[PDB]
DNA sequence: TTTTTT
């Protein structure tokens, strides 16, 4: 009775974060009880397309509305969503347990998330079972990153993520992977602009983002890698962690990152 | 003279949980001899259109309406849904039969419906005929989840319904859909947000339901899915159902599965 | 006036079972001619919307009308459908000609009619010209059951017809099918639930209806098919159908099984 | 009134038989100078929506006005259209030369238009150059059926034409060819019901109408087609065909068919 | 008032030959200055649909236009747009440079454009740097024809273009390229009718238009090319061309085949 | 009530978003609604009850004009074009400082691009080869990214589409060309080395008949000296790196800017017969 | 959805 007001309910909808159509539709309809647009929606001959266009809407915000910050920024933006609680002094635990000064993993941090030419590459490698894939899938949570499946490197379409996220990591490389960078992923490395084909669009011209890798291979010393010597920043986990005893074994979480962040964020350059 | 409000027929339709075009359509087009609104709606240039979007609507509400609960409150619809006579005693029968203490499988249904980390996968491995997918069908049909269609895997398009059903089920997986679980869904076992792409515009980082998988493959003796060991807990049916000349035997039937939750509901932890 | 009523036409097609776009357009501009409506609809500066809306409205009226049936009361129907004169003492000669007691297939499609999982496949092994497409393409006719075309296996819309026939025959099975099916349809063949992608619709999780196939092939004796042994049923078929004769000595037709099912109603539990 | 009538611009099209879009467009613009309705559709803002639907208008009757029919119905319709003067005589010539008996052709002819299974496939072998594409095209020229070109097979709407013609044509077929054929379309070759995937459209299922098949590989000698030898049937065209002189001494026509078929009539069983 | 004229964009857009969204987009709105239409374009709310409609017109308009005259007719108006000054001596002398008798060229020319069967595709074959291309190329740019590139048949659209011009050329042929003209195009090199399937829009069956090769190799001579003997002609162009001071001794232009066709009309059969 | 003024206007939009080159719907979505707070039209916008239609068209029309204005322009209109884009302070001088550095006269290179601007047959490709760390991608990134050429990836040569760019763009660069690539150069686009028109076809849409623009290649292997591709000596203007421009600590000294472009192209616009 | 992508 009140004519529909869409950019309303896109409002409602981006201000609630709904983002995907079964919400936005479902949560709006209860606040009809209490709210003369959306009883108006109700009304409408047409609530699909309102819920989908409302939708559409929402993310394409959202995307673009990430899309905007820079690294400070966006990193900024990681912070408010990490929730519950922690301290940086977990992760400083652990480096310290792999026999690691932090300052050299934060002066690593800092050229990293800043995307600096041959200094763009983290490598996390030991032997099996030292906190490897812990620390990296940890950090690239944080960082609302996306992880690399090398399985589908068989399609040249494993790399599509590249092309939205800010950080991206390759968990567990083979000599097999190692080969794969050093033959067609040596701009990635070197800060050059670097194509990117995307599942049935156009394909996209961007800088390769921060790149995190973990792995029983030591790139730095086999000599067939000689290119990624210098364009991959090295750490070595060496003293393992997961004991035979079901116990929790240490788990660096959003928070923690948090506190890292927050309390570093002078040293960080950000 | 009265006009067709679509937002009638929706609810209509949401009230018989009424989801498929098909069906709606027929239905409605019947309650049309005594229903302004369907007689309204016969006289409609578009129905195709409404037919369409009604359903589009009730899914989006159901959807909503699925995810909303709270695996208790969800198992405790399902037991409403579940009509005609059976009992528990059924199934304890046969996984007697299949020489197995029901409270094992209580306590591994427990941490299921859970989702704890690494207990998230209940597979059924046996010799042909030993039951296991009636037992695995009956238990997933009253659950009312979905039945994963390995057939499609490749750029997994075949795990879209994990963005919805509270439990899905791999009928029969072989080693080729090992394989692929050892390699891609790994976390769907961890815990860990399972990225569950999608077709339009936008993917969801959903947490995977509840596993259910019937096998002729024992993962837990093989050695190339040592990672599969702690996190697939495995049943096995060896006795023969085969039996089957005259004597029509055993059918786990929603009944069945009621009592089972009913009467298992203070143990079950719900 | 002569204000086109779309609901009219649907009624139209519907009464003459007219699902095709093709003909509903065809033959109604021939009722043109003695019809105001139709008149109205040529007059209609959009055709093509109302014949595709309106095939669309019949085809989802015919689907619920079919799937609310039971297979007897299906089966039943089907045999109002069947004209002309023949008797089940063909079909009896036939099989009887092939070297296989009657009370064998009779007892195995009863089981397959009601689709008991693992009973729900028939397999028509033998050399080429033995009467097997013969025989499994008349009862199928018979059924109105559809033909799934495993050269479009490539497409995941290829097994749409899977839910919407009571039956569906694969004529001709060669290794790389039968391959296939042990890849991937167990699930079907078994006759359990599994979900079907439409074009246009949306998935349905169906319960996968009655399989016949013919073949060259014996899945029974090759071990590599090894798996759906416990799933396929097979009838061979030695003895040659046509030989040096003007007509077939054998060619079944709807009557003949209209005989059948008539008087064998009792026998086959329906 | 200067009202743009969709109905007539259709009636114009069909009665000329404009099917394809790209003319009815052109062909009507042209008539623009001389007709209120054509111009009036050029001031349309929606010429395209229009050509369009106009063309889907049309083939919808064309299709059901075919499918409609009768082979025998078919065919007289065939001769009609005809033109030219010509005589059977012309393809007797060419059987002799080819060394061979006119009521052998024929008796498969008869046969052939029947679409009798396993009797609906008319293979002409021989060595390059000895008229058999040459009378292939002619004939189903003259039957206005469709070809199909396998260097599309890759898309299973490749046989999107089945669907609609009375007879197709694979001219040339290659070893992949009848690979293929062997493997996917036995159905096919045998004149039975296949599903036929269009675009867009759902598949449609229906009788796969007679097949030809020119070819320099004699599929009745090789062994690993061996499956194919009772579905097709066989025609050796072993005398050059084209001479020195620049128009080669036989080149058929409508006409020439036109003869042959009223003359033969009675003995094709039509 | 003056809203938008749909029509008259599209005779300015088909005057200019302007067929491609993007362009008829641009170039409109650049008239906007002076165009009251184009004035009234940039004022609809949706410009978007009237750019894509406006192409889909023209193309309409171009193919319909050109697949409309006959060789002779669309020969006769590709030479009104041949502007410029040249001679058929300048094609000549090459020609006679190659140790040819123009005689030769212009007999297979005139059955070449006729298109008929087999003597349908013309073949350059010599050492690189002969004028190969450079001919071809003048002249399928005179004729107005497209060409086809190798580096896209493992999408069978590539053929496409087949569907539209008068006139193909694949320039520089590979063995692979042979192989899977022997393979698939058997029929397209005869110039019989073929299936051409177009992206989204339907497949359309139209006689294989001339084509025009060239090649480093010469397959009348290999023997694993038996098959496409009986179609291509050869010619064999070896003598090298740009000597000293890179200079071009050769510059083929529409005028040049002006000339040549003008003056060689009789002779051609046209 | 009647006569709006505020009325929500399309082409604006479109204006708008094409001003600031804006062609994704993401963006022009987001961007534009922001510019709501002090606009009219960006207001009437979001007032609008079919928003996602319009960004869609929105960005559908402005790289129709983004495209079309591109093809559009002459190789100088173009490379004018694309000066006023470049910002910053940087001279020529650096760019022969470069060139001088890796033995190389400058007039060598400029003989040279004046015949691959204009796209003239067996002259329309320039290789810098040498051993690795000698700046080849250095330079040819930079030239290419003051042009607004686009970057190919060989990395997915696997499916036909790799080439789609070639559509669009004045300049494409291959970088890091191995023997596989190489290979596939001279097997498949033996056109885009003579001018001879190719077929590029995009995805989803039809092929296009296109003159393949001037290509840049950077490679370890020095396909004039292999004999496997003879084909290519005639038609690869080949630059040899030798010169480590390697940098050892923070303090690269060799870098490339728009500017540095700038200046090269306009005190040598003459010279390049532009 | 078909074309892509697989
Ligand atoms: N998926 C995961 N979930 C939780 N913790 C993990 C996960 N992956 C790795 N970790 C953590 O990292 C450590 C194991 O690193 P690891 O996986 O053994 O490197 P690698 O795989 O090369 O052997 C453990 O201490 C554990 O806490
Ligand atoms: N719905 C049913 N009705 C009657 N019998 C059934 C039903 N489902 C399963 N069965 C019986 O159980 C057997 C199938 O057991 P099955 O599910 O194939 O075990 P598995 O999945 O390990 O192969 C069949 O032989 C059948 O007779
Ligand atoms: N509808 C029919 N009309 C006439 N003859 C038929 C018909 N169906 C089958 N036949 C005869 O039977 C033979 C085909 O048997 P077939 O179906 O191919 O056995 P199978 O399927 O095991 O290969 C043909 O040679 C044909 O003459
Ligand atoms: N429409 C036609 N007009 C004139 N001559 C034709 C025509 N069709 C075919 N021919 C002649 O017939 C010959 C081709 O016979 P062919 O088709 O190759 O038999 P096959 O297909 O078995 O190899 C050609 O040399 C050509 O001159
Ligand atoms: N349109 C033209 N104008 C001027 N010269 C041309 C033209 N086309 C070709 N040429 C000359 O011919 C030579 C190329 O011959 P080429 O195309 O390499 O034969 P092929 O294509 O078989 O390798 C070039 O050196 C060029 O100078
Ligand atoms: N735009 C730039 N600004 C500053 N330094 C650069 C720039 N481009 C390249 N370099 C320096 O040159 C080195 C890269 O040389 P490189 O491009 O790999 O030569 P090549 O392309 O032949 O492999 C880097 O270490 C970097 O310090
Ligand atoms: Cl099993
Ligand atoms: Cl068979
Ligand atoms: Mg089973
Ligand atoms: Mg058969
Ligand atoms: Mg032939
Ligand atoms: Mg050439
Ligand atoms: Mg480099």
């Amino acid at each position: 009775t009140e004519k529909f007001d869409f950019g309303t309910m896109v409002q409602w909808a981006y201000d609630h974060k709904y983002a995907e159509e079964s919400k936005i539709a479902y949560e709006y309809a209860l606040a009809a009880g209490s709210d003369s647009n959306a009883r108006a929606f109700l009304a409408t001959n047409s609530q699909a397309k309102h819920v989908k266009d409302c939708a559409t809407m929402v993310r394409h915000y959202l995307r673009a509305e990430t899309q905007a910050l820079s690294m400070p920024a966006y990193i900024k933006a990681r912070c408010k969503l990490a929730t519950g609680e922690g301290s940086w002094k977990s992760i400083l635990t652990f480096f310290n347990y792999q026999n690691i000064e932090l300052i050299t993993f934060i002066n690593a941090l800092k050229l990293w998330l800043k995307g600096i030419p041959k200094k763009n590459c983290l490598a996390f490698i030991g032997p099996p079972n030292t906190g490897k894939s812990m620390l990296c899938n940890s950090l690239i949570h944080f960082l609302g990153g996306s992880v690399l499946s090398f399985a589908n490197h068989k399609s040249h379409f494993w790399l599509a993520s590249l092309a939205d996220t800010r950080a991206a990591l390759v968990d567990d490389a083979t000599h097999a992977c190692w080969r794969y960078f050093d033959t067609y992923l040596r701009n990635a490395l070197d800060g050059y602009p670097v194509s990117i084909d995307r599942k049935h669009k156009a394909a996209v011209q961007i800088k390769a983002p921060p790149l995190l890798v973990t792995s029983n291979i030591d790139v730095q010393a086999e000599d067939r890698y000689l290119y990624l010597h210098s364009r991959v920043q090295t750490f070595r986990f060496e003293q393992p962690c997961t004991d035979e005893s079901g116990e929790q074994p240490f788990n660096i979480t959003d928070a923690d990152w948090k506190s890292f962040f927050v309390r570093l964020w002078g040293r960080l350059d950000l």
